[PDB]
């Protein structure tokens, strides 16, 4: 949990206020408030997801899952609450992978090649193990259910980017087609040239989005976790109470009068000493082994998110 223990609503009612403040979104997706309005504007569901876990009780496929140790690597999900990409309603295109334990879950999510796909339920609505169907379920009625109900598929790290000139990503576009000559279409996503192909099979590859029009699927690359201590990689909480508002926080990652942590101070500048009564805004190191740089094609690449999540592909026929 970056900021906010799991939330405990107490009614499907509350609305989910939109919040401009940068811990206020962070403390939302903790406690998997960005879910929940993803599943209220598109399946009408009623309520809440993450009910008493939050975030961290997330279940992803597969389970045993490198960032998900990471409370500060941002999900797609994440990523989409703060705007970095945005999680597409399912279409009755979008190809369900097969795999993970969908049944009982309420929402899950997936990488495509082309984006980023949401499957919700209704409200009192669950998926059937396929995933294919949102059957009634007396355990959803409540309409505040738990974290386990949310499926994030792969292991994926969402991150402000570097932009790369299109040439830079036609580049990476064509060293992986070279990279995987096999595969004719991804999520529906015309990948080579085959005329002849095989109907959509899974695909569990490395991936990485690089801010254009698709990813950039990966076999050999190398990858660099680098500290930047940019004021993203700070959320600011006021203790006991949750997150610092947007004045507060932009006050602290500015002007340097707000306490924090070893790094935060460093950084942005803080006083200690000070007070009478009432603490403080503060302002904490969000815990993450860095922003990803990519090494593949010869180009090192920062990109908006990386992955190792599963994908539909299409194969040819020889
Ligand atoms: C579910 O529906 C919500 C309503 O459309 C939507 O929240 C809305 O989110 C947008 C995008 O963040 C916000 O848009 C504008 O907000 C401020 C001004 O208020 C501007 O500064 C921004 O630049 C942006 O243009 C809406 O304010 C916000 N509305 C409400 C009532 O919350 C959610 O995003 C939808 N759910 C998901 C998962 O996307």
């Amino acid at each position: 949990p970056i900021i906010c223990a799991g939330p405990i609503h107490s009614n499907k009612s509350a609305d989910i206020p939109h919040l401009l403040g940068y811990s206020e979104k962070i403390c939302q997706i903790d406690r998997l408030i960005h879910v929940s309005s993803w599943l209220r504007n598109h399946s009408q569901f009623q309520g809440y997801v993450g009910q008493r876990g939050g975030r961290s009780q997330v279940s992803y496929y597969p389970a045993e899952n490198s960032y998900s140790r990471w409370s500060g690597l941002l999900s797609p999900c994440d990523a989409d609450w703060l705007g970095m990409l945005v999680v597409k309603k399912a279409k009755g295109s979008d190809m369900i992978v097969p795999g993970p334990s969908y049944k009982g879950k309420v929402f899950f999510e997936r990488p495509t090649f082309d984006g980023y796909v949401g499957w919700g339920c209704g409200s009192g609505k669950s998926r059937t193990e396929s995933g294919e169907l949102c059957s009634s379920d007396s355990g959803t009625s409540s309409g505040l259910l738990p974290s386990d109900r949310v499926l994030w598929i792969g292991d994926v790290a969402c991150q402000p980017m570097t932009p790369i000139p299109e040439e830079t990503f036609l580049e990476l576009k064509s060293f992986s087609q070279s990279e995987f000559p096999d595969i004719c279409k991804i999520d529906g996503i015309v990948f080579n040239q085959c005329e002849g192909e095989s109907l959509p099979q899974p695909f569990d590859v490395a991936w990485m989005d690089v801010g254009h029009s698709h990813k950039i699927i990966m076999r050999e690359h190398k990858t660099k976790w680098v500290q930047e201590s940019s004021s993203k990689d700070f959320v600011c909480y006021k203790e006991g109470t949750g997150p610092c508002s947007e004045s507060e926080e932009k006050t602290c990652k500015t002007s340097g009068s707000c306490r924090g942590d070893m790094q935060f101070c460093k950084v942005a500048g803080c006083e200690h000493g000070e007070e009478a009564s009432e603490a403080k805004c503060r302002c904490s190191l969000v815990h993450k082994p860095g922003e990803v740089v990519v090494s593949y094609g010869g180009m090192r690449v920062r990109p908006k998110c990386y992955g190792f999540s599963r994908m539909m592909a299409t194969l040819e026929v020889n």
